[PDB]
Formats: structure tokens, sequence, C-alpha cells
């Protein structure tokens, strides 16, 4: 694996969160770039970026976990048939079914916010994708704290004690989680773990563990994820441009439109890696079987042959939703219909309760962040809201 600050080399944290002036140079003077230190080839156009994704023929998904359950590292045809295995639990009718759901965990969660001081990262873009996943799951409401426990340890953690705690906590999800596996598939119900136990593809079906280890990895998906995308929205209507709060907060159904501007330039910075395996020199460079590939995809996200003025913070610019923070073509991440769900029910439901948000002075962007998968995340994120 190859993080982001070995290409990047940025002094500080901070440019990494928001790494306009890098994005632009790369744009405009290296757009196709070997990096001698990693060995890495990286693209950053738009166009290269999303036919990059696309021609997985060239570029695999294979590098250098039972194997049914490995969705993203996988090619066609395996990875088509282990993706549907997955998505029957993810239909339009489950995502529809939750919207309720998901509206009364949000109202629970900004019910107990009050013209006080609040860390929008604990008391909402942490708890909520959580406290979303285990009710969507069929994890019992009398066990939620036990298990948002768990996944507290393991994906949002943050010490080769900590490998200790990371290692008790699987067993004991596991061990919690498996009978209730075991119960669902003799009788189930209308949740994630009974929909994964009854998906069939070609005469393959998932095993209990499987189902088990795949609840694990869907946690590990979405759950950083999502409370980025939740935390960094609130950065945004906090320092990025102070008139929008009170526009979507008089317009809600504005929300959505401003929840793919924040996808599209306030998830920084995001990359995929892929690696050749057919000999082509088509992004107009010779590359050979083995050679590594970086997309990156905040960077695509900044073309100006794509988004009109790039580098500003618009949520009307009619083209935002064709960001590709969530990649493109066959990997095209599964959880986005959820993902934009549980951030457009979780502003809305904010903006209905708060008339005005207000920065703390004191707060320092640099001391609050720290590394992920996709890109630096804010460990706590203060503000003062108006119940007004
Ligand atoms: C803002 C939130 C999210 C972002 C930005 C995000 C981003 C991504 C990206 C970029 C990929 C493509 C990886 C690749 O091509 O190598 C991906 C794949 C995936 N995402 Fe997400 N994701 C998010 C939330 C979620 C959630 C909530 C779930 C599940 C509940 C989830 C499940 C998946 C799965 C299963 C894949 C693999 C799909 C495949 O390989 O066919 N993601 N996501």
């Amino acid at each position: 694996v190859i993080a982001v600050k070995e290409i990047t080399r940025f002094k500080t944290r901070t440019e990494e969160f928001s790494p306009y002036a890098w994005c632009k140079r790369m744009l405009e003077n290296d757009p196709v770039s070997y990096h001698e230190g990693t060995d890495t080839w990286n693209v950053f156009k738009y166009e290269d970026v999303k036919r990059v994704l696309s021609d997985y023929k060239h570029f695999s998904s294979v590098r250098k976990v039972p194997e049914k359950i490995q969705i993203t590292e996988s090619d066609p045809p395996d990875h088509r048939k282990r993706r549907s295995l997955l998505a029957a639990a993810f239909t339009p009718r489950s995502l529809q079914n939750w919207e309720p759901r998901i509206q009364e965990i949000a109202d629970e969660l900004i019910g107990q916010m009050d013209g006080t001081e609040i860390d929008i990262v604990a008391s909402l873009a942490s708890p909520l994708p959580i406290i979303v996943m285990a009710d969507l799951m069929g994890v019992p409401s009398k066990d939620r704290l036990l298990f948002k426990k768990w996944v507290d340890t393991l994906f949002l953690p943050f010490q080769e004690e900590v490998d200790k705690l990371k290692q008790v906590a699987a067993k004991e999800y596991y061990q919690y989680l498996y009978p209730i596996v075991v119960q669902k598939r003799l009788n189930p119900a209308d949740d994630i773990i009974s929909d994964l136990l009854k998906s069939e593809v070609d005469g393959e079906m998932f095993t209990d563990d499987e189902v088990v280890r795949t609840t694990m990895l869907i946690l590990g998906a979405g759950v950083e994820t999502t409370s980025h995308l939740l935390a960094n929205s609130f950065y945004s209507l906090l320092y990025d441009d102070k008139e929008v709060y009170q526009e979507l907060h008089e317009n809600l159904d504005l929300v959505p439109q401003a929840v793919e501007e924040m996808l599209r330039f306030r998830f920084n910075l995001i990359k995929l890696d892929r690696t050749v395996k057919e000999d082509n020199d088509l992004l107009g460079v010779e590359l050979k079987e083995g050679d590594s590939v970086v997309v990156w995809m905040s960077a695509a996200n900044m073309d100006e042959e794509m988004f009109e003025d790039p580098f500003t913070l618009n949520i009307h610019r009619p083209n935002n939703k064709k960001h590709l923070t969530f990649g493109n073509g066959p990997h095209f991440c599964l959880g986005a219909p959820l993902a934009r769900l549980e951030a457009k029910i979780a502003l809305t439901a904010f903006l209905k309760k708060f008339k005005h948000i207000e920065a703390v002075p004191s707060f320092q962007l640099e001391e609050n962040l720290t590394d992920s998968a996709t890109g630096q995340t804010l460990t706590s994120l203060p503000l003062k809201a108006s119940r007004m």
C-alpha cells in the first residue's frame, strides 16, 4: 500500500485536507506523471481517471478474507458475481424502506443537541453510520451500545496494545453475530443479514462465516467514509462559504445538491490504486504488466475540462454529481445510495433544528486530523449552534 503522503510529500495534514493548489499544478503541468520514489504512474485528469477505472482489462484490481467476499480486489468475471451477491441486500426497495428508520435515528441524535457547544464528530458524524448499520443489519436495539463499542475499536481507531484490543473486539464481534446469523437462516426478517443469507448467484450462496465476515467488510467500507463525508460537510459550512448554511436552511430541497458538492470539493485526497494487467500505451505512455497506477479522483474532481470554476465551492454548479469520489465503472461504490441518503437525512435534520452555526476560534485544524484510506479525516469538529 502507498500512502498519499509518500507521493504528495506535503509538510502538513492541512495541505492534504485542502490540496487545491497542488491539484491545479498537477492537472495543468503534469497530468500523467511518473513518481520514481514509489514507482507509480499518477493520473489526474477527469477523462483519464474515468477511463482507467472503466478499463479493468488493462488496469486490474488484483494487487501484486474468503475469496467469495473479496469484491474490491477482484476482476471480471468473478467480480460481477461477488458484487451481485452483496447487492441483494442493497436493493432500491430496501433503501426506500430504510429512509424512515434512518430518519428516526438522526432525529434521536439531533434531539440530544441543545445554543450550546457541539462536537459534530462525536455527536453525529461518527455515531450515525454505526447506529444505522446496526439497525439495518438486524442487531437487536438492546445491544446497540455493545455493538458500537466493537465498531469504534475496530473501524474508528485511531500501541500494539491497539492490535490486542482489535483482536479481542473482532473475536467478540464474531461470536456475537455468528449465532444471530444462524438464527436468521432459519427465521429470516427484513434486514441485511437475512438478505445476505438468501442471496444466490449461479448457485453460489454465502456460508454463515461468510455472512459474518461480509458484515465486517461492509462496516469497514462504510463507517469511516460516511463519517468523513458528514464531518467535512459541516467543516465546509463553517469555513468555506458561510452563506451556504442559510441557503440550505431556507430551502431544504437544496440539501442533495449540496451533498454532491461536498463529495466533489471536500473529500480530499482520495485516490485508488490499480496494477497493469496487459501492456498498453493508452494513457500516452507505455505501461507494462505489473506497473502500479494511482488515479487521483480528488484532482479529477477539480478538472476545468469537466467542472466550471473548479476551485470554487458552488452548490449550484449543474454537474457536481459527475464527480468521481465513488469511483467509476465496475467497482463504483455499492454504498453510494446509502451514503447519499444518510448525509441528506442528517443534514436536513440538523437544518430543521438550528438556524445558525458558528466556528469556534480556538479550533486548530492541523491538531484534529488523522490518516485514512480516503483522505485526512477530522477527529473532532466543534461548533456553536443557535437553536434559533
Ligand atoms: C461517502 C462514503 C463513501 C465513499 C466515498 C466510498 C467510496 C468508494 C470507492 C471510491 C469505491 C471504489 C473502490 C475501487 O474502485 O477500488 C467504493 C467501493 C465500495 N464501497 Fe464505498 N464509499 C462510501 C460508502 C460506502 C458504504 C456506506 C458502503 C456500504 C454500506 C460501501 C460499500 C462499498 C463496497 C461494497 C465497495 C466495493 C464495490 C466493488 O468493488 O464492486 N461504501 N466505495
